[PDB]
């Protein structure tokens, strides 16, 4: 159903990511959870969101209001999501950030831009899948 389940607020990255990735298909869907709370909705199907299942997750973790780190340690405490990989997007990968999720099993960091390379990395991610 859903390939991507994207936590994002701000506007414009919501738009460039989704072209980057409609270039390469436009039969890749990308779901859009503009805070933790909304993501979390969607994936257990409440609060008017419809159920999704994605294979993968991207995570802005730019986004001081956005708490990425408690969205992630609610998610990977629900076994129905146990087979999500999980990507987090940043414009600064730090040695904060590679300490803070390690345990949390992300399959990789990717810094923005989310450009054509990146996209097409997780394209065949998705296939492999």
């Amino acid at each position: 159903k859903v390939d991507i389940l994207y936590l994002e607020d701000d506007e414009v990255d919501i738009q460039s990511v989704e072209r980057v990735f409609h270039k390469i298909s436009s039969l890749i869907k990308i779901e859009i959870a503009k805070s933790g709370n909304q993501a979390l909705d969607m994936l257990y199907g409440r609060n008017k969101e419809n159920k999704i299942h994605p294979k993968l997750i991207l995570l802005d973790i730019n986004i001081p209001k956005m708490n990425g780190i408690e969205f992630l340690k609610e998610l990977r405490d629900d076994s129905s999501f146990t087979d999500i990989e999980v990507f987090v997007l940043t414009a600064a990968y730090t040695s904060k950030d590679k300490l803070a999720f390690e345990s949390l099993n992300i399959r990789g960091h990717l810094i923005k831009p989310l450009d054509y390379g990146e996209a097409i990395k997780l394209f065949w991610i998705l296939q492999s899948m």
